[PDB]
DNA sequence: GCGGACTGCTTACC
């Protein structure tokens, strides 16, 4: 097989590199590597090295990493630029590399691991590590094994071994219920002391050394404890031995936080590539949440506090550090981070880590692109940070809208890259730019027809291909593969949940088929014969995939799109914002174009003149109001909802899009650009259902609006689902249940009409109190808490959920065992009635956890639930009420005077 | 006593 790296170091002069051989085996070797740099020569100097814009290059090979730095310091110091890649890394890689690298996952050591640490004072600081750490799993994926390491004798406690058989047992059977396919796969070790457990725990990790490493915030807590603890007990040199290189490098932040950094080993915390990669912000980051929500798993739940777990339920103890290794192994199976981290890692050829800089990728991928044909890249420079212009917004009017139609533009910016062929060494010139409008209204003055343009005033090169343009497009069509994976799967999806209304009674079993892929009529037929049994299963195994497909998709549109934001950042090697602005600015006019040439275009086939019907529109699409598209046709000549559904898809699709293709065709000739990449196509078709007293949709303004939705990209649901965005039911910080609620205000809006609405408010208001006050809370992060106190009380202009903690900290004010609340994590917020023994408005605790029992039935008693209601509930209730024109409660009238 | 304008903070949409 092909060479692969696992990971790779600078060490002074030496690269440190671990790699898989053409046989398979991992290795380790040192290499001492020769870097290159580059400096401008005279022409005169024969050579084949030219920087990106044509200018020849003389290569400078180097004896060693050292003095290739200290030469870009002298360039620096006499004025000079010195080309090439600074990062040597990188370099040696490209070198060692120089092919597609096709690497074999099963090869690679990803291992899994969380650590368990008794503390009878509150939080145990991984900085000071001053408590014992009594338990260690550790999940290696080649041998595919639990390692569980278990102190059985502590200062804090001597208990039994742990009981596999017990494990395994249901909890309502007095057991842990530890999944069964992970029992026979654990294996078990107790130690007497800890000295033996960490030393034993060494000797285990040198014979299987992480490449990749891996858990829930392994990174800030598990590691670093480790490291500092081994550190503090036999020594710093024994430490350094969880590092496959023997260095590792202690970087500080004093608030006493440390993040140690393993050379020879790529660290990726789960937490981490969650929150980059899953398109999520959660009110709580705890394994058990993550879990519940990711897994639908029941939270791990233990009677007493975690501090005294160990000592009353050690058996229980150590099943629950089993099973939260095994969560993370499961939501990865689902999510698949760890393999999108090593596909993009060995994509552009960088340290598996540097998946979290979209820039190093970037620059790590151009540079290769570039490399290949001979070309130095330029010399990274100093720039000082500028605000510019983005996307258009347009400002909608607050109403109810039955009918709407919208339409998206596909991977706008990257398109817009490829289509004005956008590069640092493709800008040919500039022109006089007239006002954004004349273009938009195609009055302005053709800017060039020589150069392809942007209404910004940059002009590029129409026959040369850009290095931006040309490996943006290959991660765009990665992208576009697996979406269409995706939605495969989606509508796979919809025909299993429609085929479940006829669930025939019979023992089946789930169809062997690749749902990636549009069911092909034979297996349509089976479908619709199998039971609840197979067809649910078939639902997970779909919906699994879909899941699997939109990691895949999602995220090399991230990739692509942050090459865009790239271009806008100042750390980016071809940082400009002349191309930056050519992207937004282009963007602003293809908007606004097609806002016109859709007017036009309705105004006319319709037979009406001067009407808007783009309600709203927002970057790259547009909401086209489809009332009178409808009313053309007559609602009677339609025999159910999926009547005129399936109208409109045709309509959208036959007469509009091609409409729409010549309207942008016509701007690619206005501004001669390279190609024609403006594909705008129909996204959502909204609307009440057939004869009922739904609104089908409203808007509250600009980024707040919600939609019946029938049909999506080509899928069509089974039931309608509400898309709704930036209203409060799609904010982390509106309380669970207010969100459920208030979804179901829009639902009833949407779907049904004002008395649904009424009847279900009029139950909400008068039930709610006895919802779990945890349901009922709201969520916010807390930021620079110390900043806003003044001995223990809210300073100056003191943020509302930063007051709540103080009220928390004043509460638990010499409790050493309360939980105490995290400086930029996320707190629950409660509001507190006149009165309270609390002293304050409001009050907050660490989000996802019950509040402390020393606080909690007191908390429970001055809840404000009047508060509650009208800030959290009402009010928003009042403006999506208020917009669509409805009364969330029955008015007064004159009838209010008859029986 | 408190509404309207401005600010900080937070969390959306693209
Ligand atoms: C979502 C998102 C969009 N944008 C910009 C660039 C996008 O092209 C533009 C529109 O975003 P989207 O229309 O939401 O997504 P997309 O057009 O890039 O690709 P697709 O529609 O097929 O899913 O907004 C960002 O810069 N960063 C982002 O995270
Ligand atoms: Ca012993
Ligand atoms: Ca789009
Ligand atoms: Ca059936
Ligand atoms: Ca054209
Ligand atoms: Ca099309
Ligand atoms: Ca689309
Ligand atoms: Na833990
Ligand atoms: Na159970
Ligand atoms: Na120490
Ligand atoms: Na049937
Ligand atoms: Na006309
Ligand atoms: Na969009």
């Amino acid at each position: 097989m092909k060479e692969f790296y696992l990971t790779v170091e600078q060490i002074g002069d030496s690269i440190f590199e671990r790699y898989i051989d053409s046989n398979g085996r991992e290795r380790t070797r040192e290499v001492e590597y020769k870097p290159s740099l580059f400096a401008h020569c005279p022409e005169s100097q024969a050579t084949k090295y030219f920087d990106i814009y044509g200018k020849p290059c003389t290569r400078k090979l180097f004896a060693n990493m050292r003095d290739a730095s200290q030469w870009i310091k002298r360039m620096e110091d006499i004025g000079l630029e010195a080309l090439g890649m600074d990062d040597f890394k990188l370099a040696y890689l490209s070198d060692t590399y120089n092919y597609e690298i096709k690497y074999d996952h099963t090869k690679i050591r990803v291992a899994n691991f969380d650590i368990e640490v008794t503390s009878p004072d509150g939080f145990p600081e991984p900085s000071q590590a001053k408590h014992p750490i009594d338990a260690i799993t550790h999940y290696d994926s080649i041998d595919d094994r639990f390692y569980v390491f278990d102190l059985l004798n502590s200062p804090y406690g001597n208990v039994e071994e742990w009981s596999i058989e017990i494990a395994a047992k249901l909890q309502e059977q007095g057991g842990d219920e530890v999944p069964s396919e992970i029992i026979d796969k654990i294996i078990y070790m107790p130690f007497d002391n800890e000295k033996e457990l960490l030393m034993e725990y060494l000797n285990f990790w040198q014979q299987k050394t992480p490449v990749i490493l891996t858990g829930w915030n392994v990174e800030s807590f598990a590691i670093p404890y480790v490291y500092n603890r081994i550190k503090n007990i036999f020594g710093e040199s024994t430490a350094k031995r969880l590092s496959p290189h023997r260095k590792t490098r202690v970087k500080v932040i004093e608030n006493s936080r440390e993040i140690i950094t393993l050379f020879g080993i790529s660290v990726l915390d789960y937490i981490d590539l969650y929150k980059k990669f899953s398109f999520t912000n959660q009110p709580s980051y705890s394994l058990d949440y993550i879990s519940e929500f990711e897994l639908n798993v029941g939270k791990l739940k233990y009677d007493g506090p975690i501090s005294k777990l160990r000592e009353s339920n050690h058996q229980r103890y150590i099943s629950y550090n089993i099973i939260a290794v095994y969560r993370v192994l499961q939501i990865d199976a689902k999510r698949q981070f760890i393999n999108l981290s090593l596909d993009m890692g060995y994509y552009a050829k960088i340290q598996i880590q540097s998946v979290f800089s979209p820039i190093k990728t970037w620059d790590a991928i151009i540079f290769n692109s570039l490399k290949e044909q001979n070309k130095v890249i330029p010399q990274g420079r100093s720039h000082p940070v500028q605000p510019y212009p983005g996307a258009f917004v347009k400002e909608p009017i607050p109403n109810r809208y039955k009918y709407v139609m919208s339409f998206d533009l596909t991977s706008f910016y990257p398109s817009i890259i490829r289509q004005v062929n956008i590069s640092p060494e493709t800008i040919a010139g500039t022109f006089k730019v007239a006002p954004l409008h004349d273009y938009i209204n195609a009055v302005a003055e053709r800017p060039s027809d020589v150069y392809s343009c942007s209404p910004n005033g940059m002009m590029y090169y129409k026959d040369r291909d850009g290095v931006v343009p040309t490996e943006i497009t290959k991660v765009f069509n990665q992208r576009k593969e697996h979406k269409g994976y995706m939605l495969a799967a989606q509508r796979n999806g919809e025909i299993i949940k429609e085929a479940l209304h006829n669930p025939n009674l019979s023992v089946d079993e789930p169809l062997d088929v690749d749902y990636r892929f549009d069911f092909s009529d034979e297996i349509k037929e089976k479908i619709k014969k199998l039971s609840a049994k197979s067809l649910n299963e078939m639902l997970f195994r779909a919906q699994r995939t879909e899941v699997a497909g939109m990691t895949a998709q999602i995220n090399r549109k991230l990739l692509i799109n942050s090459l865009y934001g790239a271009l806008g950042n100042v750390w980016f090697r071809y940082y400009d914002l002349r191309n930056a602005t050519a992207i937004t600015t282009f963007g602003q006019m293809a908007l606004q174009w097609i806002e016109r040439k859709v007017n036009e275009y309705l105004n006319e086939v319709c037979g009406t003149e001067g009407e808007a019907f783009v309600l709203y529109g927002d970057t790259d699409s547009i909401y086209v109001s489809a009332d009178k598209i409808i009313d053309k046709v007559g609602e009677s000549k339609f025999r159910d909802t999926n009547h005129w559904v399936d109208f409109l898809d045709k309509f959208a699709r036959e007469r509009m899009e091609p409409a729409i293709d010549r309207g942008f065709r016509e701007m690619c000739e206005y501004m001669n650009n390279k190609q024609h990449l403006m594909f705008m196509d129909r996204e959502a078709i909204a609307g009440p259902p057939l004869g009922s007293k739904g609104i089908g949709g409203f808007w509250t303004g600009k980024k707040r609006y919600a939609l019946n939705v029938w049909d999506m990209e080509g899928t069509r649901y089974a039931e309608p689902k509400l898309k709704i965005m930036g209203l409060e039911t799609q904010k982390s910080s509106t309380p669970k249940a207010v969100q459920k609620a208030l979804k179901e205000c829009i639902r009833r809006m949407l779907q049904e009409g004002e008395e649904s609405l009424q009847e279900y408010f009029k139950e909400f208001e008068k039930e709610f109190r006895q919802l779990n006050y945890i349901s009922i809370a709201s969520v916010s992060s807390a930021n620079n808490i110390a900043k806003y106190d003044v001995g223990g009380f809210p300073g100056p202009k003191c943020p509302f959920h930063i007051r709540g903690i103080l009220t928390y900290n004043r509460a638990i004010k010499g409790n050493i065992d309360a939980p105490q609340v995290v400086e930029g994590e996320k707190v629950y917020v409660l509001p507190l009635r006149e009165g309270n023994p609390f002293g304050d408005k409001c009050i907050a605790w660490p989000s996802g956890t019950e509040i402390t029992d020393l606080i909690k039935d007191d908390v429970l008693h001055w809840m404000d639930y009047t508060v509650l209601l009208e800030k959290t509930f009402i009010k928003p209730l009042e403006g999506f009420t208020s917009a669509a024109k409805l009364d969330y409660e029955k008015k007064a009238s004159l009838f209010d005077m008859f029986d």
